């Protein structure tokens, strides 16, 4: 049971609210907009289309009633455009800050416009909620921050130097949230991904992460590659528990927000048990190679949920093997 | 005897160099270029004119010689545009990176506009400088980046929280520059300059510094404010220690690189002994309130400037009191 996520998701069904997402088109938005309508709420959501898609909102649409479905307003635009940033805070509530361009080797390779979207794009959106004077603030930020720091499991104190433009980026907007509170009193939650699986995540193209990159492969019966040794670890966190740190977040007392929190789970696996994991899951649902390290790449993670755990009651529920199990029927019907 | 320095400044008059100066119209910007065109250098320089001026570059005309400023190719033109960074790097040497707007109460009124010239405009001109490989690439940084950390005198490698918009600004701006070094092997460094005053320190403007500021008032019969009981102390750095710095750095050996340095004297003065210092001053060139403390204002800073007095082989040789004497006669033309 996720008992206090059980009673604020009930706060919210009887009194709803207006909540904004940014990167709404993309995996965790569309999925934090799946759950959002599912409670009735009122939702503006903010996307360009640049990683996310038209159909994960179709797909959304599909899975709500008409009524929930009438309370989504959708608004194409950029997060770098202040103006878009302004009109779209317009009476809102909450906010959950998901647009970003990800990855690590894309921003090694176009630190530019990744810095744009990443650090422009995300300031323009918490200028813009301060100003609309919000009641709530929450934003993805990332595991690739703790760096090169090489204690495990990794608390949220303790991070080392950045391994990558996007460990800095995600960085920088945790200081811009830490000075907003300093120097407006405006008081926001920063959410620590470790990686994130599940429905919606993109298989395709240059940049997809590890497990629906595999899934797509294992289903094709394409090669199955490995970066480095397979020896790399990290702490794989099922969407789920994502929903349910956003939301938690959002209603979090007063003296819980101006914090950093890890959203993982607290477990850690190789890319070698992983490769196990996948293709036993799909394997019951009836259907090998090395190559050099990825650069800018993290080595090993697990990550400590005990802060959120304490200060926010977070009780996360879907392990590793659970989460390929919910998700693999997913790619199924997505790549058949 | 500045004899690393000398040495350096007599190779550059026999074997001339493309220099690159962004906010070359500025107050620092300006005296780097009235140095580098004194010693017969190539100097491009780019400014937007946003807090600097023409009338800077048309004072310089004046003390140079027609030769010498037929050899400053200047850009009008923004560190925010990509295009225009790849443009005027090509076939610079070293990289004197100043363009900026500077000033901590600026940043709280209008945070969206510092992170844009201060954050997106650096990583375009470091970006650009990495892709033209240039043999150096030398940054303004900020005392800002010591935060809220309690050592006095500062010391580079200990630092705290970063206190406002700007200071993040700054604080980025290292942790871009180590990013690069780490990914692209590009290794620059980084001048965390300290309370820099001199000739073309814009006394005018809502964000003038404290001795330009109270010179223009004392020569108006205009009212000095003292912000606070005036043992509120600061390392008032001549610009010419600051020069000094930049050229040091620029020919910097290797592994001198990748490297943060304060740029200061060493010594703390008063609120209370400046104003006496800057009275007397102007009282040899022939010719007071108190009110609540700034906020978000530091108490005390001082740096330690031992590491470039090694590394470097920096000569803090200006104190306060010479600079001010010198400086004394450019205010009262300039204001006359
Ligand atoms: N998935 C993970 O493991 C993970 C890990 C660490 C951090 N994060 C962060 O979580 C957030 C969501 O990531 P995701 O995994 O859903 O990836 P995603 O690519 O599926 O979603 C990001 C969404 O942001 C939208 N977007 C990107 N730039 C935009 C812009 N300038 N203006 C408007 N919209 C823009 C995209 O179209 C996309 O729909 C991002 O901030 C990401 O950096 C995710
Ligand atoms: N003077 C000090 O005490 C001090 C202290 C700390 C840091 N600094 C830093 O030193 C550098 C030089 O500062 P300064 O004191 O001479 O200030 P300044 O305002 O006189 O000069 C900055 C110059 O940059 C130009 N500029 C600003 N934004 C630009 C943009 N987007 N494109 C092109 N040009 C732009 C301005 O027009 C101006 O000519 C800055 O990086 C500043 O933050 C100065
Ligand atoms: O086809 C692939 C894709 C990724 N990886 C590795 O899987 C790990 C997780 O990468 P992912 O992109 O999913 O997330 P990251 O930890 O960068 O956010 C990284 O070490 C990658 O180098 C791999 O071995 N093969
Ligand atoms: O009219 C003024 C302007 C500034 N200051 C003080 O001078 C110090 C340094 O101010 P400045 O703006 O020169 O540079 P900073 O330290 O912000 O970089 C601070 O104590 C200010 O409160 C002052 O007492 N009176």
């Amino acid at each position: 049971y996720m008992s206090r996520y059980e009673e604020i998701t009930q706060q919210l069904i009887f009194s709803p609210k207006t909540w904004l997402i940014t990167g709404v088109a993309g995996f965790i938005g569309s999925n934090l907009l799946e759950k959002l309508l599912k409670l009735n709420q009122v939702v503006i959501g903010l996307d360009n289309f640049s990683t996310g898609h038209q159909y994960n909102l179709d797909e959304v649409k599909t899975l709500v009633s008409t009524e929930q479905w009438s309370r989504f307003c959708f608004i194409e635009g950029d997060i770098r455009d202040l103006t878009t940033c302004e009109q779209v805070m317009k009476g809102v509530d909450h906010v959950l800050h998901q647009a970003a361009l990800g990855s690590v080797p894309r921003s090694i390779v176009d630190p530019i416009t990744t810095n744009a979207t990443n650090i422009t794009g995300f300031l323009n959106i918490l200028h813009a909620a301060k100003n609309a004077q919000v009641q709530s603030f929450t934003y993805a930020a990332s595991s690739s921050t703790y760096g090169d720091h090489p204690a495990l499991p990794k608390v949220e104190e303790n991070i080392g130097n950045p391994l990558s433009p996007y460990a800095v980026t995600k960085y920088v907007n945790e200081i811009y949230a830490q000075v907003y509170a300093r120097t407006y009193g405006f008081k926001t939650i920063g959410l620590r991904y470790f990686n994130v699986f599940g429905r919606r995540q993109d298989p395709n193209g240059a940049y997809a992460a590890v497990i629906p990159k595999w899934t797509a492969a294992m289903l094709k019966g394409d090669d199955v590659y490995i970066n480095g040794d397979g020896e790399t670890s990290r702490d794989f966190c099922y969407i789920d528990n994502v929903i349910q740190m956003n939301i938690l977040s959002a209603l979090a007392k007063d003296s819980a927000k101006d914090n950093i929190y890890n959203v993982a789970v607290g477990d850690r696996t190789t890319l070698n048990e992983l490769s196990g994991y996948i293709y036993d899951e799909l394997n019951l649902i009836h259907h090998i190679k090395y190559r050099e390290f990825r650069s800018g790449d993290v080595r090993h993670s697990q990550a400590d949920v005990t802060k959120a755990i304490d200060l926010l009651k977070y009780r996360p529920n879907i392990k590793i093997r659970e989460g390929l199990r919910l998700s693999m029927p997913w790619y199924v019907r997505f790549l058949k």
